[PDB]
């Protein structure tokens, strides 16, 4: 079927934001999942992310 | 089938924002997993990213 | 079949922003996955990236 | 059949923005991933990218 | 088969913006992967790109 699952083997680190959306048959409107930016629904190794977000 | 599994074996880092998305005969519209522009729904390795959204 | 698994070997660094999206027979409308610009949607090493969103 | 996995041997970096989108026998219509510009629908090794994007 | 594998071996960078699309007897319609541009869709090493999209 489908391996989707969390198997880290030996080894460390962080692990964070993991999300599954299993839709069966239904109805999904408005998805932002790990959003950072702004979403609006009418119905040495570095890495460096910097959002800003202004609603007037 | 489909191998999309997390396996990491050995080494070390960090690891975020993995999302698995499964429409099984489903309805998705307005989707933006791990956005961090704008979204409007109407219904020494250095990266760097800088995101102003600003909505008036 | 289909071989998109997660399998570092070794080394070391940032893993982020990994989207899987099965659509199994299903409908998809509206997707802008780890979009950074503007979606509307109307029903020494270094990478650097700058953006300006604006919506008046 | 598709080999398409996330196998890095040894070494070392940055790895974001992986997106595999597994369409089967299904509808997608509007599809941005990583998308930086405007996007409109209706239903020493440096790389340096800016975009202003302006809605009026 | 199809060898799309990501395989580094050894060495060192930064790497982002991989996109699959894999479409199994299916329909896609307005697809602008990884678009800097404007999509519009009606239903020393240096690499420099700037980008302005002006949408009245």
């Amino acid at each position: 079927g489908y391996q989707q699952q969390f198997n880290p083997q030996g080894g460390r680190g962080n692990y964070k934001n993991f999300n599954y959306n299993n839709n069966l048959q239904g109805y999904q409107a408005g998805f932002q999942p790990q959003s950072q930016g702004m979403s609006l629904n009418d119905f040495d190794l570095k890495i460096s992310e910097s959002t800003h977000n202004t609603n007037n």
